[PDB]
């Protein structure tokens, strides 16, 4: 059935991962444009408006970075977190400066034209590997999602390309989205990345579950867990033949309600 998550720590493969999604060369072209438009987004998302503050979590960062680099404009503190550990490791990789790091300069590169060019890829690269100051395991599905660890309440939580992956089905969907709320303080802001209409994704010939919602049932979700949304925007690209069967991705932003009750 929907792959579970003793199955990612068994068959995610995160270089491979990276290799296939991430490094906008001269192949995998429906996976570049798509970067493209997510980059494009996030700088919007974190650059343009008024999502700012001092503690930001990112939820199921896996092994990327990619969603962290306009952000880390931002943001003060940066916590990265993954349910499978091997993600979490080649991340550090590239946290560390080590040989065989995978390669993110072509991104940097483009973030950095996206911002103006106020900076380097090697200025951008050590801001975003200064802000970063934890790097934790978590499970989403988990009422504490990062086991119960003594945090302040995030001013912004970030996920992307995670919950459709981690969730069955609909009700487990909206569990994930509950749970993240107890990481993010009233009045945080919620920003979230995923497919539209996705029931798998693959990496080379590991197969992984999705669960296909279309933007007005994301939309649904999100405002019933209590969310203003002030951003919405859909991605209309799909990735390649084969790939996957998602129709498109979206980007969202939700401000989280004061306290009542
Ligand atoms: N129950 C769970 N809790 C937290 N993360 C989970 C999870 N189940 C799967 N994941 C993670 O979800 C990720 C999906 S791949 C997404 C990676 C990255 N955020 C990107 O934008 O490309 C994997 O890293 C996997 O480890
Ligand atoms: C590239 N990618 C990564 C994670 C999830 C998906 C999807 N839910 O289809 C796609």
């Amino acid at each position: 059935g929907f792959t579970s998550k003793d199955t990612y720590l068994s068959h995610f493969n995160p270089r491979d991962y990276l290799e296939k999604y991430y490094s906008f060369g001269s192949r995998h072209c429906a996976e570049n444009e798509i970067l493209r438009h997510l980059l494009k987004n996030l700088f919007k998302i974190f650059c343009l408006g008024a999502v700012k503050g001092e503690l930001l979590i990112d939820i199921g960062s896996g092994p990327t970075i990619y969603q962290l680099l306009s952000a880390c404009e931002s943001f003060t503190e940066i916590i990265v977190s993954d349910y499978t550990d091997q993600n979490l490791w080649e991340l550090q990789k590239w946290l560390k400066k080590e040989p065989g790091a995978f390669d993110w300069s072509p991104v940097v590169t483009y973030v950095c034209d996206l911002e103006g060019n106020r900076m380097k890829g090697p200025e951008k690269e050590e801001k975003l590997r200064r802000a970063i100051k934890q790097v934790l395991k978590c499970d989403v599905t988990q009422s504490q999602p990062l086991g119960g660890v003594s945090l302040p309440p995030a001013d912004c939580l970030l996920s992307t390309l995670c919950l459709d992956a981690a969730c069955p089905d609909l009700p487990a969907y909206r569990t994930a989205l509950r749970n993240l709320g107890s990481l993010l303080k009233p009045g945080g802001f919620l920003v979230m990345v995923d497919a539209l209409k996705s029931s798998y994704y693959m990496i080379g010939e590991q197969k992984f579950s999705s669960l296909p919602l279309g933007w007005e049932t994301v939309r649904d979700a999100v405002e019933e867990a209590g969310y203003t949304i002030e951003q919405f925007e859909v991605i209309s690209q799909n990735y390649s033949s084969t790939t996957s069967n998602n129709e498109g991705l979206f980007s969202l932003v939700g401000r989280k309600p004061g306290r009542s009750e």
